[PDB]
Parts: structure tokens; C-alpha cells; sequence
């Protein structure tokens, strides 16, 4: 009962090897971190995010929905095309469904829940106010014009007369209210939300050529070429391996780095990152296991300054370390499709940043990862275009292998109508069980895991959780969800 330190628990198991098989893939076209760059691309986020809220601001007087900017580069990165790691550069469409939408669902107003009976009848009458007067303002047909006008109308006309209606009696005014003018006030306000979306998708898109043209100027600083080496392969089936960066990787700068009550603080240029202790031996032990470039492993405090500085310009959880033990020993389950140097499991994983999260054990995006056979696990942030795409991109790797695959895939039920993925998963014609996490009882660990307290990483799910298992024939074969497995899985979430 004497631990190392305070807060000295692992929340990983670097042993386990991987299973997953790929065809021997080239180096990934992005190019090396560099502590220069990440500054100029984390000051130009803040300025994206602040453009974001004045933009929301004055154009619609409301401010941005909470998670809608986040959300959104989880979406552009799902079509981007373009080549930086963090902002969206090449996308079609310009406009961002998901961030169109998470504005509409506050137009004319941010309706919030009401806890008193006048609550009510303010927002009722706050709404009525808004609508009117945004149909006024905006240009729209005449006919929606007149619609919008008189249902308003009878709304203000019944909040004079009927001084009897209770907290009920008003919110029910305000559904029907917000059922007939809906509709209308989208098409009114859809070219200036519109604006929103297109405005700072080609902000982001000069920011990225600010970006790219500074790490240009330090690439050839130093004296090194953006050309390929030797992509002459021999095409093969190999066991997964970190994703690699074509373009050499020039000397970093210096670092400065302190320990403080088991938190370890990395600067640079004033500019300071955090990490708890036992996460940065983890980092340490990702990092020997997967990087091969840097030889004494000089390079390692500034690269794990850029990593940690890009999770803060990104600003769900993750599943238990008695369940992960359970998926690996019932399921063979050794990869998370979706995951970080931060949060991962296993010392294998796919993670959004190729660049700095390769470094420590990454495959890279998941979209762009395409295996060959392996167990998995899927545990993707909430965000509809990559959760859709996710079940696409498994039922591809599903169709076209002989090999034994699975996905085990842990989706909440959080949408009082579910995701339009989680259907398509109930559906699949790879779908061997599906099972479901009740509510309030079952844990996930924390998202701020790597430097939160450990009376701090763990929290009840307040929604059920959908875990489905996609597998092939062979996959079956090999990982099916027997009842004797499926036994002990529960077991684990008790
Ligand atoms: N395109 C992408 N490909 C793979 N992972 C991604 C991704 N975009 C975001 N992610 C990562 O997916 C993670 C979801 S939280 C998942 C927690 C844990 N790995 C688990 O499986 O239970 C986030 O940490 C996020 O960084």
C-alpha cells in the first residue's frame, strides 16, 4: 500500500501487440511538427474562434453554440482534402452542414429551459418578438411574410386575453409556435447563416497558407527539400505501424521543461503546456515504442510540447481500463480507431494528428487508415458526418477481406432520435450483437484524463451506450460475442 507518487495509476497496456494488418503504405505528406509553427497555429485558432463568436454576434445577435466550432473541424476533416493536420483547406461543400444547423437550432433565438411560470411566457413572447421581426428584416416572399405575421399575432392576441394559463399552457404555445414559423424563418435566415459557415471556412483557408508558408520558410531554413524519397514499394501485407512523414524532420528548438508536485510543465517562448506525471512516463514509453527517426531521442521534450499545444487549440471519454482488459483478453482487441497519444489504450490507435500523434504510436486518422484484419475498437467522438463515414468505412474494410476483422463499436444513445449511424449499425449485415450500457450505470473515464486528479477521472454516464459488433465471417469465427464472452463483458462493467 505505498504508491510511487500521487496519482501513479496506469491507464494503459503499451505490451499488447498489434493484430491489425494493412497493406504497406507510403508516408504521410504532412509535414514534421515544428514548436515555430504550432505557436503561429494556435494564435491563429484563437483568432478562428473569435471570428466565429463576432460573426454569430453580428449577424444573428446570438452567440456560437456551445461545441459547434470543434464540432466543426471534426466534420471539414471528414472531406477535407486539404493538407494541414488541424484546419479544414479543400472542402466540397464550402458551407458546413454541421455547423449550419447547430446555428439554426438558435434562430431566431437561443431557447433555454424555463424554471418558473413567467420563464415561460418570457420566452414565448421573446420568440414571437424574434420571428417577426426576422421575417421583417430578411427578404422572403410575401406569402411567408403574411404566415409569419398573423400566427405571431394570434400569439400576442392570446397572452393579452388569457391571463389563466399556467407553465404548461405556455410552453405548449411555444411548440406550436415554433412548428408553424420554423420553417419559415430557415429560409429567411438560411443565406446569412450560410455566410457564417462560408465565411470562416475561407478564413481558415487563408490561415492555413499563413501556416504553411512560415513552415516552408523553416524547411528550407534548414536545408530541406519537400520531395519524395524512394515511393518504389514492394507490395506486401504487414502488421500496423505508427504513420510515418515523407519530409525529413529538421532540429527543433530548445526546450525548458520542469516537474511541479508531479506535473510536468514544458515552455517555449513563454508559452507553457501541462502534463501529470505518470502520463508523461507514458509518453515517454509511446514514444521509444514508435518513433524511428530520432535516433537519441533528442528530439522528444519539443515534440511532446507540440503535442500537448495541439490538444489545446482542440480543446467524449474514454471506456474503463477493466473493460479494455475484457475486449482484449474475451475479443483480441489490441487498436482503438479512434483515440490519442493522451487517451489511447494500446500503443497502437488512430488519432486525428498524423504529424505530432505519430511520433507515440498513431496510424493516423481512421479514415484514412484501412486495414486488413484485426480486432478494433471505436469509440468516436459525437459528430454525425464522422460517425456516418466511420460505419461506412467499416463496412468496406468488412466486404473486401477475407481475413477475420472486427469492430466493436461503442456509440451512445444520446439523440432522442439516434444518429442515422447507430441505425445503419443495427442494420448491418455484419452486425453479430448488439448490445446496451444503461444509464447511470456504467463509467467512462475522463476527457481532461491526462492531467485530471484521480478522484476526478471517472463519471457515470448519464445515457445508455450502444456497443455493436461488426465482423466478417472469419472475424465471427475467431472474436464471436458467445454468451460465456458475452458473460464476462458485463462482468467488467460492474
Ligand atoms: N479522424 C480521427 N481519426 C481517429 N481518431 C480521431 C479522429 N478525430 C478525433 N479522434 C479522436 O477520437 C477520440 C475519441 S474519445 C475516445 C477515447 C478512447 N480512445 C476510447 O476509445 O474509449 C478523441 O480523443 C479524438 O482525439
Amino acid at each position: 500500500e505505498n504508491l510511487y507518487f500521487q496519482g501513479s495509476h496506469v491507464y494503459w497496456d503499451l505490451d499488447i501487440q498489434t493484430n491489425a494488418v494493412i497493406k504497406h503504405r507510403g508516408p504521410s505528406e504532412v509535414l514534421p511538427p515544428h514548436p515555430e509553427v504550432e505557436l503561429l497555429r494556435s494564435q491563429l485558432i484563437l483568432k478562428l474562434r473569435q471570428h466565429y463568436r463576432e460573426l454569430c454576434q453580428q449577424r444573428e445577435g446570438i452567440e456560437p453554440p456551445r461545441e459547434s466550432f470543434n464540432r466543426w473541424m471534426l466534420e471539414r476533416k471528414v472531406v477535407d482534402k486539404g493538407s494541414d493536420p488541424l484546419l479544414p483547406s479543400n472542402c466540397e461543400p464550402v458551407v458546413s452542414p454541421s455547423m449550419f444547423r447547430e446555428i439554426m437550432n438558435d434562430i431566431p433565438i437561443r431557447l433555454s429551459r424555463i424554471k418558473f411560470r413567467e420563464e415561460a411566457k418570457r420566452l414565448l413572447f421573446k420568440y414571437a418578438e424574434a420571428a417577426r421581426r426576422l421575417i421583417e428584416s430578411r427578404s422572403a416572399s410575401p406569402d411567408s411574410r403574411k404566415v409569419v405575421k398573423w400566427n405571431v399575432e394570434d400569439t400576442f392576441s392570446w397572452l393579452r386575453k388569457d391571463h389563466s394559463a399556467s407553465k404548461e399552457d405556455y410552453m405548449d404555445r411555444l411548440e406550436h409556435l415554433r412548428r408553424q414559423c420554423g420553417p419559415h424563418v430557415s429560409a429567411a435566415a438560411k443565406d446569412s447563416v450560410e455566410g457564417i459557415c462560408s465565411k470562416i471556412y475561407h478564413i481558415s483557408l487563408e490561415y492555413v497558407k499563413r501556416i504553411r508558408e512560415k513552415h516552408l520558410a523553416i524547411l528550407k531554413e534548414n536545408n530541406i527539400s519537400e520531395e519524395v524519397e524512394a515511393p518504389e514499394v514492394e507490395p506486401r501485407l504487414v502488421y500496423c505501424y505508427p504513420v510515418r512523414l515523407a519530409v525529413s524532420a529538421p532540429p527543433m528548438p530548445s526546450v525548458e521543461m520542469h516537474m511541479e508536485n508531479n506535473v510536468v510543465c514544458i515552455r517555449y517562448k513563454g508559452e507553457m503546456v501541462k502534463v501529470s506525471r505518470n502520463y508523461f512516463s507514458k509518453l515517454w514509453l509511446l514514444y521509444r515504442y514508435s518513433c524511428i527517426d530520432d535516433s537519441a531521442f533528442e528530439r522528444f521534450l519539443p515534440r511532446v510540447w507540440c503535442l500537448l499545444r495541439r490538444y489545446q487549440m482542440m480543446f467524449q471519454g474514454s471506456l474503463p481500463v477493466h473493460v479494455f482488459e475484457a475486449l482484449h483478453r474475451l475479443f483480441g482487441v489490441s487498436f482503438e480507431c479512434f483515440a490519442s497519444p493522451l487517451n489511447c489504450y494500446f500503443r497502437q490507435y488512430c488519432s486525428a494528428f498524423p504529424d505530432t500523434d505519430g511520433y507515440f504510436g498513431s496510424r493516423g486518422p481512421c479514415l484514412d487508415f484501412a486495414p486488413l484484419s484485426g480486432s478494433f475498437e471505436a469509440n468516436p467522438p459525437f459528430c454525425e458526418e464522422l460517425m456516418d463515414a466511420m460505419v461506412s468505412h467499416f463496412e468496406r474494410l468488412l466486404e473486401s477481406s477475407p481475413e477475420p476483422l472486427s469492430f466493436i463499436v461503442f456509440i451512445p444513445e444520446w439523440r432522442e432520435p439516434p444518429t442515422p449511424a447507430l441505425t445503419r449499425m443495427e442494420q448491418s449485415r455484419f452486425k453479430r450483437h448488439q448490445l446496451i450500457l444503461p444509464a447511470f450505470e456504467h463509467e467512462y473515464r475522463s476527457g481532461s484524463q491526462h492531467i485530471c486528479k484521480k478522484e476526478e477521472m471517472h463519471y457515470k454516464a448519464v445515457h445508455n451506450t450502444a456497443v455493436l459488433f461488426l465482423q466478417n465471417d472469419p472475424g465471427f469465427a475467431k472474436w464471436a460475442p458467445t454468451p460465456e464472452r458475452l458473460q464476462e463483458l458485463s462482468a467488467a462493467y460492474r
